[PDB]
Parts: C-alpha cells; structure tokens; sequence
C-alpha cells in the first residue's frame, strides 16, 4: 500500500477497504491501465462530430486531424480548454462570494456580515472605490459590484489583475495583449477560438491561454479578497491533521469542496448544537476538513483537517464519518456510492453540483442557519444509527501551525522591523539565510504515490534554505507529513532557514520557530502568495521575473491546477509540474511552454516527473534568479 | 467519388486533387479509420490529469472513471461542453456585431451605419427601449448596450431569450430553471460544473445543457438582429451556386467563415475596384461565398455561393481561386497548406483565429475600407500571377432564389391577406396543402456522402407537402442540388405544396412559384425560423410544442450544430440529427434526450442515420402534431 500512498493512515484504510471489498480510486486506476496514449500526449481531438481524431506520436498515419488540424493545434486547443475550465471553477467560486457579500450588506442574509472591515477598506482603496464618508455597507456594495463587473467587458480591463500586479508587470503583459478583458469573456473566447475551424496557430492559441490564465488568477484573488471580508483574514492558528482527528465518540462531520460560504456557517452552528449532539449520545459535533473548504476553515478557525484529494474516500472507510457536506470541485463522485457501504450521509448543497444517490439540501445564504441545522441533524441521526458499530480510526495525526495569510506574514516580520516589514526577509535572501521562495500548490494525483513528490521536493529545498509556502492539497500533503509542526524545524531546515524561522518565531512570542512550511491557505489563496511576491517586487523595484521565487504543482490533477500553473508562468515564475500535462505530443508546443515563453513573460514551465530531479531543477532556477540579482548562491 | 460527395462539381475536383496529389478532407478521414470507439460513443474523459479515462461500452473493466464518474456523467459532461463551445461561437459572433454597431453610431467607424432603421426600432420596442423622440443613434446605442448586457448576470434574464419566445414557453422554461441568466455566465458555469469533482448527476447536467443551449439561441438571435440593422434585412434575391460561379477571367475572391462584418465591406469595395481589377487583366472582381459568411452576402446582396462545408477545399483545387478571406468558424485549417499548391492567397482577419502559414491582415472596423483594399490588392496580385496557367472550373451551377427572412416571408404571405399575413399559411396547414414545416440546419460531415441526407430527406418531405426551410450548410446542400430553383417545383413538390408556392409566387408578381425550399440564411439565422414559428404560435394561441414543425440537422458536424439542435429541442421541436452525437455509450442519457425531455420541454431528439428512415420519423412527428391539433393527416 506504500506504493499507493505515503500516508500511513491512508495505508491503514486501504487495507480495511480491501478486506471489506470497497473499491477505491487506486482500484479504479488499476482497472483503467493501460491508459490511452493519444490522450496522455494530447494527440486526441473530439471538438467536432467528424472525430474522434487522433495523431500517432511517431510513425505513420494518422498524422493530421480530419479538418487539417496539426498536432500543434490539437495540443494547444486542448490545453486552452483546460485553462478555461479551471478559470471557470475559480471564478465561479469568486462570483458566488460576490453575490453573498452583496446579499449580506443589502440585509438579505444576516448569517453573513463584514467581519474584516480593514480588509474591505484596503480592497476598496486598491480598486479606486472611495471610502471617506461612506457607510461600510455601501463600500462593500461597490466592492461586490466591481467584482461582478470584472466578469464581462467594460471600460477597464479586469481590475483583479491590473491592480494586484506591479505596474511593470502589467505593462509587459499589456504589450503582449495578455491582460484579460473580462473573466467569463475570456472563458467564452477560449471555447470559441478552440472550436472547429477557428484558431489554428499554436503561438496564437497559447497567448490566448496565457490571457485566460490571468482571468483564473483574477478569480482566485477575488475569491480570497471576498472570503476574507466575509469570514476574516487568517492569522496564525494551531490545529491537527490526518484521520486521527476523527473521534469515535463524536458526530464527525466533514466539510468538503472549495467554497466556504456554507461550511463557515456549519462551523458556527455546530457549536451551538453541542447539547443537541449530547442528547443523541455524542460528546459534541466534530467538524473536520477535507480538501480546500477544509483548508478555509482550518486557516480561519483551526478546524482540523481529516484528509485531502486522492485519499478522500478513506475518511469514510473508518466507519466514523457521519456526514460529508459537499459544495463543488475535487469531490470524487464515488463518495455517493461508498456511502451506502460505510454509513456516511453524503449531502450536496449547490444547485450546479449534484451527485446521483446523495441527499441534496438546497442551501440559500438567506437560510444558511436553518439549512445548516437540517444538515447537522442528519449527521446526528447518522451518529445514532452507528451506535454499537466498531470503527477503525487510525490513531495517526500531526500538529499543524497554519494561518499564514500575507497580512499575517507581514505582521510576523514586522516584529523584526516595524516600519519596513519586508526588509528582514529581503536581508536574509541577500545574505543567503533564505535562498529563495517556493510555493507548493495543486492536488494529489493517483498516478503518483500520494504525497511523494511534495515531500521529496520539499525536503531538498528546505535543507538548501528555501522558504517554502504551500496551499491547497500541497499544503495538505505537507501538513499530514509534519511539515507544519515547528518541532520538526531542526530535522528539516538548513541552518540559515532555521535561524530565520527562529528569529521570527521568537520575536512573535512563540519561544520557538515558525513551522518549516508556511500554510497560505486554499487553492484560491495561491493569490496570497502572489500578493506577497508582488509586495516583495514593489519593495525591491523589480518585476517578479527577477525574484528568486518558484512554484511547484508537484502532483497536479485538476484543470484548475493547469490554470494556476499557467498564470504562475504568465506572472514571471519558473513553474514546476510533476505530472505530465497533455503536451508531449507536440514538440513546438512543449518548446513554447518550457522555453520560448521566457521571452514573453519571464516565467516558464519545468516538466519533471522525478522529484529529486525536479528539486535540483527548481534550485537551479532559484539560483539563476539570485545570480541575476548579483547575489551569491 | 460519388461515395465522397453527391455534388458533381466536387466529384470533378476530387479527381483533379487525386491526380495532382493534393490531400483532401476525405483522404484525411480515410487515414483516421478505424476511429476510436470510446470517443465515438462518448465514453472518454480527459477532464483531469488522472485520465484519460475510458469506459467499455460493453464487457468488463474499465466500467467507471478513476474519480468514480459513471458513463452517464461522462457522456453528459462531454455533451454539455460541446453545447457551451457552440454557444461561445454564436455569441462571440453576436458580441462582435454589438461592438461594431456601437462603434458605428459613436462615429468611430463610418464604413458601418444603420441600414435597417425599421428593424432597429422594432428590436428596441421588443426589448423595451424607448424610441419616441430619440435619435436613431441613441436607440442603437441602447440596443447595443442591451446586447452586451445579455452576456452577464443582471437584474433581468437574457432578453434575447425571454422577449423572443411566447410567454407560455418562457413560463415552462422558467419553471424548470432553464432561462439563462447571461450568455457568457452560462458558458462558464457549464465549464465549471463539468470539471472534475463537480456535477455528477445526468439529469442535473443535462438541464444545465438545455439552459446553455438557450444562451446559444440568444446569441444566434442577437447576431441576426444586429446584422440586419447594420447590413439590411434580406429580401428575395436571385443568384447562383456551385463551383461554376467562379470565372477564369476574373479575380475570384471567396469570403469564408461566419461573421459578415468584414465581408459585407469586401462586397462593397470590390465593386469600386473593378477598374483597378481591369488594369491587371481581369474582367472584374468576382466575390463568391463559402459557408455562412457566403450565406450572409448571398441573402443580402445576391453574391453567388461557390461551395460549403466539407467541400471547401475544392474551390481552391480549380486553380482559379485568387483569394480566400477568412474570419472564423468551420474553416478547415488545411486551406493554408493547400494554398501553396493551388496559388490561392489565404488571408485571416480576426485576432483570435489565425492559421499558421496564412497571411494575416488585422481588420479593424475603424479601417474597414482600407483593410478591404489591401486584401483585394493581394487577390489582384494573385490573379496576375496565374496569367497563363490553365484552370479547371467545373461548368456546373444551379439557380438559387433566396433571401427569405421572416419579414420577407410575412410580406410575401401578406399579398394573399394584407392584415392577417400568417393566416394564409395556417389555412393551408389546416386544409392539408401544407402538412407541416421542416427546418434543415447544420453542416456537412465527412462521415456522410456530402449532401445525401439533406437531399434524400428533403425529397420525401416535399412530396408529402411539407414546407421546407433551410439555413447554413443545409441551405447550401439544397441550393447546390437545385432545391432553390422554382423551375424544379413541379418535379419535387406535392400537389398541395405546389399550389401554395404557386399562389404566393403569383401574388408576388413572379408568374411562377416560390422555390421548393425557402433559404432563411446563415446558421445564426436559424433564429429567423424561431421568429417565424413563434409568430405562428402567437397567432394560434398555442406553444411551439403543439405546432407541426420539426428540425433536421441531417449531416451535423460542429459544436454549434449540437447547440442548435439542443435549443430546438428546448423550445419544443422534434429535432432530427443524422450523425451520431457521442451519447450512445449511455442509455440513460440517450433516453433523456430522445424521450423523457418531452415531459420537460415538449421537444426531443430523433437520432437516425438512415435518411429514408429519418424522413419517415420526421413525418410521423409532424403528423402526431397535426393529430394533437385535431387536424387530418
Ligand atoms: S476539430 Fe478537426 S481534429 Fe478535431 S475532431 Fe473535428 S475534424 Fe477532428
Ligand atoms: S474527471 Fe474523472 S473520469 Fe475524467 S479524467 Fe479525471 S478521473 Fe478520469
Ligand atoms: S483516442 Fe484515447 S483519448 Fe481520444
Ligand atoms: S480513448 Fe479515444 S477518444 Fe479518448
Ligand atoms: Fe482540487
Ligand atoms: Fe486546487
Ligand atoms: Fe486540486
Ligand atoms: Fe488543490
Ligand atoms: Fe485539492
Ligand atoms: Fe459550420
Ligand atoms: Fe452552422
Ligand atoms: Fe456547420
Ligand atoms: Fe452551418
Ligand atoms: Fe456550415
């Protein structure tokens, strides 16, 4: 089972699933092998009913699609649609939060409110919205209107791009025509240009993809901005992760998906139902996280994270998961059938994401508290039904220090230099105590033993004094393996990094270092890493493609991960991806994405499936940036 | 070659291509066989980097995707993305025309103007825009603003749906949640809901598809509305079709693509360059049409149609095609490589649709006349370079009577009943001289001998007194086979239909009947058929699902054709498709689309690849509607 997952709790549940005959994601993967090589390389097209068209990577015919589409075109069109799909997900999440904010301040949903007034005013100021003499509710209405306006064409470009990157970066992108005109506008233009008989030039297609990836970035940044207004900006928090956070004697409720608009409410209501939970024989309601909705409630409230990504079904295999409350994205639909064998109540809540066989509760912000109580009552009913049933919760968990929003990081550094908080970080980059910054992002993927690339790469970088930040299921992988426990700093960190983590920690009262890796939140909260890197760029007077900052989607899966990787490249970062995207069928497309894009945006993809080699390549990319700044490395 | 195309001119060019060694679409199809059965049935997913996933139609594993996605989910997600892509194309075309109109009336592009003031005011009235006391330019600005506003969420739903269907139909659709909230909003929500780990219920997915198909309808109707304001509403016109419309002694310039914003200008400028063409040794500039941009200029100006769809490369094989001027959609990218062997100058004009190896001219409405002259000068240069080269233009052409906009049809019928123009049509439906109405729409497809299904089905329906209307490449197929020549009415039409076509023709001065089939325009102008059918519905006080009206996408190919077929179903029509969409891998999805959707919208798909059988099925659908109205059949 260590060939399926490096997580010992997951391995234990894989053994239980095997003896109980419950099929898992790894079993379904095995049943899919050998997978189609045309699809894996990108050399398949189904964009019209003359297809499917395939092209042999090598050899004889077919060499070209029926309409004449070349391998270059086919691969670039497929990739562009994946970017658009990812942008559609992140920006659908942001759009939902925009409507939620508008409702809150129009007095239509009093379960929601402006919790972070400081963040509201700073976002308003960034967008050019006047705050002097205005009611907070009016400023917020303007912010939510601006958010909605970035989805369509208007007299300005997408402000959640142009106001969040350095002017010099905006200028470079504008010169190449890459600034998005509107988020849903770009998604639709991708779907148009990639349909049959339209764009058929790889460079032109890929430029469109880069622009659509910035629409994804805008959705991510908008989502983080709106969620912080509504739910609070994260600050350091201490919690736990892995399946041992489930408690046999409690009602275990997982929040799973991406958008916390309902699961933030679940967290609140669950505490006010502690006595109703007790009347049913439980100690309490134990809300736990899965995937990014879990990250959201971890970062804001310290809710423990049960599991992530590819291993999500394992939480149900314990027998102790009374409810799984779903919104959208990255939810394996197998959960609805597994639930019949495990006793879990799987509940969908969003109209555009239902799963056959799950119970649907139509969540409305207007009714959030009532809907939450209905859902938790189902979970309580379920707890009662498992009276007397043995459960097998692996007694395995890690300590997690998290909550490192960009504001939190700036505040932590400000204890070393109150009026120039970024300077202590920069000083330690210059002197080499911090070699550079690496962001780990993205999913797990069944093709890769779970977490093996995140942990292997992170260990090498941390020994070389790289400041490692993480989001999403990359943060999930690292937290489940102890990378967010400060007790592991001596083992994992080089001496320079340890010194910096210790100096900042001790200056923040902790009598101990910051954790080895800083958890910056959910996938949309990759936008927080952008905010940090852009602030560093501003403070140094250079663009992001001169900073010693890299990204790694070390185990990517979702179309959203492709979008994030592409915008990381577009904003100027060397960007590692540790699974193969469907590009190898076209050398010209591969060469653009891994090399000639450098001449457009300064960033580039590093495709490398061997994680030791990827770490070396990421270090070389960091060290090249250091050399370009005239720094030792 | 009659196994490739039923068009004799195409067959002649296929022989020339074969002896010259020029590969065609049919050759590329042959090289693709056998095609992938997983893709053909819909049982392939590439929505995440754990794929590709395939499901065996029958037999053993794989039975489910890696994430747990069932065959039902996989098939419904694929279909929904095709609908979204089609909506993206039709509504990208409409959006372009909206911006063109706005520019025209803001004084930014004086090559464009309000040509149809009556249509402008009627559209304004339909949308609720005041016209009394307003400058036309201000009414138009309001109409273009409204057009742009339908792309995004706002306080009203998409007006180019809710104001163009009967209230009773709007009510049925609203009750099922099917009215789109915004065109690009729906496209993005489809891309989101279909991404990994989101919507996983076939009925829910398909309802989303139906709603997105109405966003496609809105784009089509918007496109026709805006093009009529700018370029004029079609009225009856007489021209010719097929390759014999090329002239060896002239500069032959094909306009090809969909959006006529530039090719309407090409038509104008070409006439003012007749003397510059003569100085170069030509008789003149002979503008000819391909595909739907060709239909647009045929309907408005009588420009002859050279060819359509699958046979587009054959126009180049003649050796006499000096330029091919491209916008977007349905352009085989092979044209750019064929042009090196045929001497044709292939010119792209739109930023989001380039083809490697073609010459790009950046068209701007602000510069339309200048850009057109640059392009035509290239075509003239090309004509000169073929001084002395033999050409082989098949001496094959048909006479085409076209220009039957809905306004034109109403006007024609008004000569039989001035103040109740629809009543003569209804009277003849009731008495059986007109059995019903069939709309032929969509593309040719290399899988089907070109035009064989359109002509086979149309012949059977016309003998059974069906009034046949046609758009797009369905109109192209029928025009190239003589179905738009009134001289063929005696051979093709039943006695009842002949009597009606003759009565209307003779009442319009023609001393002869209307043609056997009425050409209602381009693919967006499927919206004109909706306008006609909705007006009939209004006049009878029933909804469209009670009218004896059917649709047939008899040879479909493009994602746009899937969108049109789906909205034809959604508005209440029995809708034949004569190629297999990728649905047969899921019986539940097939059953929804061909049967249980009847209980939602009253329409349904009829999937039938044998064209004689399809005609019988379409007649049975018409006759069932007649029976439901208590009429003989
Ligand atoms: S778009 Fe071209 S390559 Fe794709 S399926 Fe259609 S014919 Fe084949
Ligand atoms: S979304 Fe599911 S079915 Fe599709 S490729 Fe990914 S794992 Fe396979
Ligand atoms: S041929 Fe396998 S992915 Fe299309
Ligand atoms: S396996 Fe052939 S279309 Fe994917
Ligand atoms: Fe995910
Ligand atoms: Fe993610
Ligand atoms: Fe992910
Ligand atoms: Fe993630
Ligand atoms: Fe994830
Ligand atoms: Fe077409
Ligand atoms: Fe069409
Ligand atoms: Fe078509
Ligand atoms: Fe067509
Ligand atoms: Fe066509």
């Amino acid at each position: 089972q260590n060939l399926k997952s490096t997580d010992r709790a997951v391995q234990q549940m894989l053994d239980k699933a095997k003896r109980e005959g419950i099929q898992t994601v790894w079993d379904r993967y095995e049943a899919m092998k050998p997978q189609c090589g045309f699809g894996e390389t990108g050399l398949c097209c189904r964009h019209c009913l003359q297809g499917p068209c395939r092209i042999n990577p090598f050899g004889d015919e077919p060499k070209v699609g029926i309409c004449g589409a070349t391998a270059e075109v086919i691969v670039a069109r497929g990739l562009d649609r994946s970017i658009a799909a990812g942008a559609a997900g992140h920006s659908g999440h942001a759009k939902h939060l925009a409507h939620t904010l508008k409702k809150a301040v129009q007095g239509k949903a009093a379960s929601y409110m402006i919790k972070d007034r400081t963040k509201l005013h700073s976002i308003a100021k960034r967008l050019g919205i006047p705050t002097e003499g205005q009611k907070d509710e009016d400023i917020a209405l303007e912010v939510a209107k601006a958010a909605l306006a970035d989805f369509h064409e208007k007299d300005t470009p997408v402000l959640w791009v142009t106001t969040v990157l350095p002017p010099s970066r905006v200028k470079v992108l504008s010169a190449h025509g890459l600034i998005p005109a509107g988020i849903d506008h770009e998604i639709a233009e991708i779907m148009h240009r990639t349909s049959m008989g339209c764009d058929a030039d790889a460079q032109n297609l890929l430029l469109g993809g880069l622009r659509c990836s910035l629409a994804d970035l805008a959705g991510c940044y908008m989502g983080t901005d709106l969620a912080d207004i509504l739910f609070g900006t994260p600050a350091p928090v201490v919690t736990e992760s892995n399946l041992g956070v489930l408690k046999a004697d409690a009602v275990n409720v997982a929040v799973h998906g991406h958008n916390p608009v309902l699961s933030d409410i679940i967290v609140s209501v669950s505490k006010e139902m502690e006595n109703e939970a007790r009347a049913a024989g439980a100690t309490g309601i134990n809300v736990v996280g899965i995937c990014c909705t879990g990250n959201e409630v971890l970062m804001r409230h310290g809710i423990p994270a049960c599991t992530h990504s590819v291993s999500q079904e394992m939480a149900m295999i314990t027998g102790a998961l009374d409810a799984m409350i779903l919104d959208y994205q990255c939810i394996q639909p197998s959960v609805a059938t597994i639930a019949e064998c495990t006793g879990t109540t799987v509940i969908t809540t969003m109209e555009m994401s239902k799963i056959t066989g799950a119970t649907h509760v139509n969540f409305a912000e207007e009714a959030a508290v009532e809907n939450a109580k209905q859902i938790l009552r189902l979970a309580i009913d379920t707890f009662k039904r498992r009276k007397g049933k043995p459960v097998e919760i692996p007694n395995i968990k890690t300590k997690v220090v998290a909550g490192f929003s960009t504001e939190a990081i700036i505040n932590a550094l400000s204890k070393l230099n109150a009026n120039d908080p970024l300077k202590p970080l920069i000083d330690n980059v210059v002197n080499g105590n911090i070699r550079g910054v690496c962001l780990f992002a993205g999913c797990n993927n069944v093709k890769v033993p779970q977490d093996q690339n995140f942990t292997t790469i992170a260990r090498k970088l941390l020994k070389q004094n790289v400041l490692v930040v993480a989001t999403g299921c990359g943060a999930g992988a690292l937290m489940r393996h102890g990378f967010m426990d400060p007790a592991n700093v001596d083992e994992l960190c080089g001496d320079g990094l340890k010194a910096v983590l210790t100096a900042i920690g001790e200056a923040n009262g902790l009598g101990g270092p910051l954790p080895p890796v800083l958890h910056m939140g959910s996938c949309v909260d990759n936008s927080r890493a952008v905010a940090l890197v852009a602030a560093l760029a501003n403070r140094l007077g250079v663009d992001l493609d001169r900073l010693p900052v890299v990204a790694s989607a070390a185990e990517a899966m979702h179309e959203k991960a492709v979008a994030i990787g592409t915008w990381a490249v577009t904003i100027g970062l060397p960007t590692h991806i540790g699974v193969l995207p469907p590009i190898t069928g076209s050398l010209p497309v591969t060469q653009i994405l891994t090399s000639s894009v450098k001449d457009i945006t300064g960033g580039y993809f590093i495709v490398e499936l061997d994680p030791e080699t990827a770490a070396d390549k990421l270090l070389a990319a960091i060290n090249e940036r250091r050399a370009g700044l005239g720094l030792p490395w």
